[PDB]
């Protein structure tokens, strides 16, 4: 179960990335002893043009920084709490194998560090989320990220990998009603929410922030699901996945259209850039993407190629 | 990924089939150039007994006609938009590569027509859609369909093939209150649907609508879901799933009872008839099929096997 | 028929069910065989949540039902038994039987009344079954589904332990543990907003002196039912990762997996090695339904601490 042995080499302090970039890979053949450090951060974001909220954040953003470490690397996890946070966070990494998936080893009051230790026994791609009572609350306001747990031959090189996760959040106010936006209890019972967001708003991935990749590229997405409650039917418009590694696994499904992404699961789609324009990930249980602003832009710019996609042709009136 | 090379035989016009009903395998062993015509057309149709509701269709029927081409086929799209119609409508199929799904080069007003050309270069079984804005709204209303895009060697024989797709519905009314029944905005937007439906309609796929097949044939269905918003827990009652390429995909997982139809997605499910009678293809979130309309019949005609299913061989009194 | 074995051989079997979270042994055996199962439905009022009861519709006195075990190719000869208390007729669909209703059409049984039916297992595979008695929605929500496990013919590779699961949606007139004896509300269960989703049929059913147990190195099989009626199971284990998942209960397995979608109606078979000791937890990962609606079951592991793997807190420090 990554039987590979003790870690060898000098200890790694993991270089964590920002969404939605993922480190390179670990491109390594010997467990390592790698150390991360990740710090909770309380802040004021815009969720929506004119619409603030209080998120709860791993690294400043929603989702949280990217970990990438090798099956059968021994990691050495720091949890670092903001002085300026209003309580107390911990994580459990769906990774860890072990009570809580570290939660129990991670109570971390403001201001203070948590150090805990854990062996990456199996490969995948994981949720890591806050598990501090109550659960569903830190979760809804953007406790959660990804950690990749390569194979240890590590995956086929990609000419881009991007880290997307979708959330489900719940404002006492409606969609877009403007100002400082509480969280909704009662809506998240209900899992009735007021957005549902890639990486923590609507346009995160909009305009400037759009994804982006050439024709003729290969394009690996790590899609999480933090929920708290819903199951994303994850799409890309105008684009089919050549692989799915199906609710994170191992094993692939080829030729997919849309993939059902658990609520605290996650999938890996790959596909390749064709024809230029504005690709669309949404989750097609379609009023969240048009009307709770599940959209995000992947823009693929090269040479058109009129025989794969014209275009419109001709418009002709019709009797 | 599809490079069979330039189209090349005579250009086939495709033949569309309503549902239930699918077109037969293409039967070609090279790429063509296929000419896809499909007619938008609004109009009011019986969504349940004494209910009515202003559909939205691709060829007059929900879901709309079904398109089957083989993978490497580069396909000639016309999407003509009847002058009846009050709004203009485009059209995203999930096997088109490229921007909007071709929802970008199909921008169509009441009596136009719109050409736009793809290649099919991922074998599958694809949702085709409206996605004019609000999108919503035009797949709510009906807008959905498939195109199946065939591997090149073609599917395995069957004895039939049949064509389902669920949606879910939002009346302004509850369900099966009388009269014209206006879409509700606000009951989309909730995802608390009045009726969840195979084939556009309650009763859609029963009685002399139900679907046939005989004792000892294998039955293949493409079952689609255009949502809006649902999941399918797709069941049929009384067959267990021989074969399902799960959410649409190449690959098999096998001897499955129920499986998850993703909103904008599909399934290929494929099993045997052994037994004679009624089964009951059922969105398994099972208020859907019994309390708001998600079911529909596949008729087993044939020869008893007791050996089996006797059905019931004998009642006792029970003192427990 | 990959599953006919032709008709039984030797002796008649009197099959032995199981309650949750227990399953019978691996059948161990060669040759099709009669299975004679008989299975009693019990309408009790039973605790829901600390000061809560509710009036379950059981086979077998417990929710889930008693487990089923048999060979595919066995001949299985059903006695359904409604005790004469109950109020209610009831009948049986299994996922596994071919044939009208799953066998709901052969097992029509009025209180103090026996049903014989008999099927023959086709599929190999893990099975809900269920009431189908109108309306279905409610039989199944007050409580009445459990699985039928259909073995291959040379039985499932050897686990250290075999658990039980079954999560479903629960309707009650009152809210989230409102004391008292709770009525089914039919209003939410169409809506499909269950005031309580639950692991085997109550809060705490698999918590405290009712966990689950291993030890640290032993292999574990859960046999995880979804009955719905309505809602997906996210479900995961809170401190484990599943090696390998029969997704939607099929027999092809994904591997690595943190959190599976189980159908409505559907089953999924998780399998991982207990390697750390302490408290593991079965959720809904829809995770609002785990914490506050009550879809938590827990897995105590008892052995060594392997501090390599798990090493629990190292220190606390304060920094800036
Ligand atoms: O087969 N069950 O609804
Ligand atoms: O890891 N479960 O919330
Ligand atoms: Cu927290
Ligand atoms: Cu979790
Ligand atoms: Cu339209
Ligand atoms: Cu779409
Ligand atoms: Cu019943």
């Amino acid at each position: 179960p990554g039987d590979f042995g003790p870690p060898r080499g000098e200890p790694i302090h993991a270089v964590l990335t920002s969404p939605p970039l993922v480190p390179p890979p670990v491109n390594r053949t010997y467990p390592a002893k790698v150390i991360v450090e990740l710090e909770v951060v309380e802040k004021e974001m815009q969720i929506s043009e004119g619409v603030s909220y209080t998120f709860w954040t791993f690294g400043g953003t929603v989702p949280g920084s990217f970990i990438r470490v090798r099956q059968g690397d021994t990691v050495e996890f720091h949890l670092k709490n903001h002085p300026s946070s209003k309580m107390p966070h911990n994580i459990d990494l769906h990774g860890v194998t072990g009570p809580g998936g570290g939660a129990a080893s991670s109570f971390t009051a403001p201001g203070h560090e948590s150090q805990f230790t854990f062996k990456a026994l199996n490969e995948g791609i994981y949720v890591y989320h806050c598990a501090t009572a109550p659960v569903g609350m830190h979760i809804a306001n953007g406790m959660y990220g990804l950690i990749l747990v390569e194979p240890p031959e590590g995956l086929p090189k990609v000419d881009h990998e991007y880290y997307v996760m979708q959330g489900d959040f719940y404002t006492a106010g409606k969609y877009r009603e403007k100002g400082l936006q509480p969280f909704d209890m009662e809506k998240a019972i209900d899992e009735r929410p007021s957005y549902v967001l890639f990486n923590g708003a609507e346009g995160a991935l909009t305009g400037d922030k759009a994804l982006h990749a050439k024709v003729g590229e290969t394009v690996r997405i790590f899609v999480g699901n933090g929920g708290p409650n819903l199951v994303s039917s994850f799409h890309v418009i105008g684009a089919i996945f050549d692989q799915v590694r199906y609710e994170g696994g191992t094993n692939v499904q080829k030729n997919v259209q849309t993939t059902l992404i658990p609520a605290g699961g996650a999938a890996v789609v790959k596909f390749t850039a064709r024809v230029p324009g504005s690709y669309v990930l949404v989750d097609h249980s379609i009023f969240r993407a048009f009307n709770k602003g599940a959209m995000a832009i992947l823009k693929i710019d090269g040479a058109e190629n009129k025989l794969v996609y014209s275009g419109k042709e001709l418009d002709s009136v019709y009797l």
